């Protein structure tokens, strides 16, 4: 079935591309302020379809979003020199104040998947503006970082990543929490199963993995100036979760009534994703340190929200 | 790359078919005492390939197994009226005494995947006859039962099966142990996460699921007289593990030095499967009851082995 | 979406398996006179699903076919040795007289895919009994044979089978016509492009290929006593055509108002397959010999029909 | 199963992405002058892998290309506005004079897949600098254009694109030739099968389709400023042809001893692609007009070559 993407820039277009190569959705509609850009991306992708899957990819207006199961909000403004993360945040909040109602007008049944950075806050803004139930608005959140964590662990232990269950929670960004505490492999505690293999996870190792997960976006942005590909494919996977009513577990950003003592904040927790959006929350055990860090992350997300008027 | 299958009957042929439809291997070689049968299965499957994948499926002799990474041993005798499980076991043991050296002569260079029932014992016999390291001989074991467990649980909790970690261990058969103890969903304890939805599992629920897992084979055999399809696809997935050096976790039957107090027995535990066969064992927490049941299962498998002279 | 299968024997069950491993349809319903058989096949396949795709496979009754896009008719009687092809044919015609209305009662919108041999005649019987438009009733026909032809040619010329366009037409059976005349590779005449490579197709080559195609079914039946796997996957591919509204070209059996001079007969011609069944016919150039042979095939199919009262 | 990509920009990175999402290769090496760029693209894509396939994607130097079956040459300089197509071409030719010997030093076994525009000429330059046999150097050529032709025809006819054989030949660019003449559907002449469905192609429809093909790249570049996605996936499909020794037919650019009267020129013709590169050419029937247009295209490609010194 059908998926909308509003915001046709690098992230939007990469998401479309991934949807198309993976054969997730039958239909993909690109909507962008610059009409010509969306059309160009659409046609470029359309060129690729014959080498993967019969996906109808096209550019249109908000109205064309009718019936989309999900709409990804990838929109946002040109970064501007000598402008505080705050001013940018403001201009984007304004973009979303345009976009959300219009998307909802056409496709009142859709789930909104929020892309645009910073993702937790934008997720808050969209939840606020949508007047939908909280679970209908999902931010992409920490999924890439969680996946990378699982990957580095997998690689350390010489085990399939699929057998590694570990989480990254909180703000997607520097304050994100890697939960080492309750992490497991094959359903047994990580660090135990570390001895149980020949591989005791020195704090130095812990630190090496942390750098690996934490600084990946920074490096990507330093070398190429933006991230698209990873998130494009993550968004694709979430869109697939939504369309197949998978009810699978992903660490995503949503409005949470209370987390670690903080009230009414959007951030990433493991959540059950399916056709109506998120349908349930999974609480892994946190150590006191991790809980404290989560609490901090949430606090700071919450003050951001407040500073912006959300 | 290349996979051998010895014994061409319903299980062997179904395994080949699954290999072929899933596109696991490049090449599948069927070897059977009845040459015409293997050739007929081969060509039937060959007919199917154009509707899935370019897989070369053909019938040959043991020598044709050269270079196969894995060889599935599906061989075994016609069951015969009012013959004890013992006499059958005996005749099969002798089949394997033929087959094993012949397979290893041609493909000294292979992992043996044991199909033939009863699977744990047959796995013991093959381990014994091979003189290979224990991990090069793997029985299909409890995988179907573990997967169905995961499935029934998944279905109870309204959650994707992928997010359910639960095990079935021991003898593949009536003994088998369902480990409810350490079972989890999304990396958190099952029963906890039961109340953590709309969930609490009543003992009659646990019993309904237990019937579901455990007596499945019996029902299948009562209706159609044999099981092939499930194990065909299970075998396929293990073969894929082996060929891709996946190092993933499966509950499979192998020779284990000690389990739950019993010495030198073959049975199903979660094991790490990869290119050289099993490469490590994962020990989930067992409750005292579960541990006792496991101990029992092992004991009985071990006496079977002994009775047969293994 | 949803597919029905009526008759649960080797062909039915294999088709179900294939549908499931290939992830064609979300739902597969097995309906068989012997309820226990259908249920056992269903559960055996269900065991396989976790190793491929989330397909819901279950056994039920005709009423449970509601909403299926396609229903495969695989039913039919136990053979009896020394019983003429005619009496068998009769026995089956009566089976279909039982099945067809019942299938159309529950799922009046469905396309009927006719498996049961001899397939052309059964296809006629089903067309007659259905009172549907002709294109709603499609026999599996010559597809396996056409694919095999393409394959052997592909292998002769050292070229991908995808590039080879060649047909097998008429009765599925001995009298089938291999069209060598208009056969091409990469859109250019076969025999020409034969000199255009290093291989000029001697008549004994032609003959070798002919043997390869026409007698395959015979060999399979001599070795294993029945064919299932190939047609299982073919049926699967046709089902996928119908459910995706592929409008792709397959040589299938359907009621044809006139072919090569013969009137109102069912046989295999290249036809465009899609959501409403066949939607158009493609006429390849035939040589006078080929046309004659086709005419013969049709004549004999038609007299068969008449002898049976169709 | 390893693939190199030299030059890291939009086309290179998109090709890597596509390789990775489609699960073509086990390993993808990015090599770019700007080391940081390659690394960033690599890591961004790596982030995506967990949502599709276990592909190892990394950035390294030419030496790291050892053992690659194919290496895509995507490199090429920044376009300066004002600058004639000739100066650009000169700058690119020098880039290739650096790159080719380096790639062949590390991976003397590989097959060069030429990306960089203008593709036919760059393909010539690479062939010349390689000193390899002609079929070892393959340009991406007209593939996207051929596929869109087939697509628009398929759409007109309401038939699956897979059943449409039609070609685009010559210079990838404005002077490319659509062969309407020998085009067929289901192995029968297009225009005939046009009346054979209801609705023949009118000079107006032929023109509508022509615009659709020939001008696509222009529109894409006017809207987004570059094309990547389509060719990324095309390149991917070609790489898959090479690695699976597919021997399939693609219209690609290679050095051709003679075409339509012109001598020693590189351009797109249907060619048989496999593990050693191209392995044979397929000559479709051309009408005199088509013939003439091809000869023109070739002439102009050849003068381009000469002007540059090739
Ligand atoms: N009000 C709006 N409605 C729709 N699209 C918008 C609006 N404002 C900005 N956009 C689009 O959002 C896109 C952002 O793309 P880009 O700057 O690459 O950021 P990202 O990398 O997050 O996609 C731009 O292409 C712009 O056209
Ligand atoms: N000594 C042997 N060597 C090779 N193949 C054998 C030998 N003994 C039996 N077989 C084959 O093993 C197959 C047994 O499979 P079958 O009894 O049909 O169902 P299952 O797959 O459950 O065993 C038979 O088809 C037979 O041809």
């Amino acid at each position: 079935m059908k998926v909308g993407i509003v915001g046709s820039g690098m992230v939007g277009s990469a998401t479309a591309y991934a949807l198309a190569l993976l054969g997730v959705a039958r239909e993909v509609v690109l909507v962008d302020l610059d009409r010509k850009l969306a059309q160009a991306h659409a046609e470029d992708i359309l060129h690729a379809t014959p080498f993967a899957h019969p996906v109808w990819v096209w550019a249109g207006s908000y109205g064309d979003l009718e019936g989309a199961r999900a709409v990804v909000l990838a929109a946002g403004v040109a970064q501007r020199p000598g402008e505080t993360r705050l001013q940018l945040l403001d201009r984007n909040a304004q973009v979303f104040a345009q976009v959300v109602p219009r998307v909802l007008e056409a496709a009142p049944e859709a789930v909104l998947l929020v892309a645009t950075n910073p993702v937790d806050v934008m997720t808050q803004v969209a939840y606020a503006l949508s007047g939908l139930p909280p679970g209908r608005v999902v931010g992409s959140g920490t999924i890439l970082d969680t996946a990378r964590f699982r990957a580095l662990l997998a690689e350390y232990l010489r085990v399939a990543p699929q057998s590694v269950h570990a989480y990254v929670l909180g703000e997607h960004g520097d304050s994100e929490v890697l939960v080492w505490s309750s992490a497991q492999v094959g359903g047994v505690p990580l660090l135990e199963f570390a001895e149980a293999r020949g591989r005791a996870l020195s704090p130095e190792d812990r630190a090496r993995i942390d750098e690996g997960v934490r600084r990946a976006a920074y490096r990507i942005i330093e070398g190429k100036g933006a991230t698209y590909y990873g998130i494009g494919a993550g968004l694709a996977r979430l869109v697939r979760a939504i369309l197949t009513d998978e009810k699978g577990v992903y660490t995503v950003s949503a409005f949470t009534p209370e987390v670690a003592g903080v009230l009414e904040v959007s951030l990433s927790l493991p959540r059950i994703l399916g056709a109506g959006g998120v349908a349930g929350t999974v609480y892994p055990s946190l150590s006191p340190e991790e809980r404290a860090a989560l609490r901090r992350s949430a606090e700071i997300l919450k003050e951001a929200a407040f500073a912006l008027g959300f």
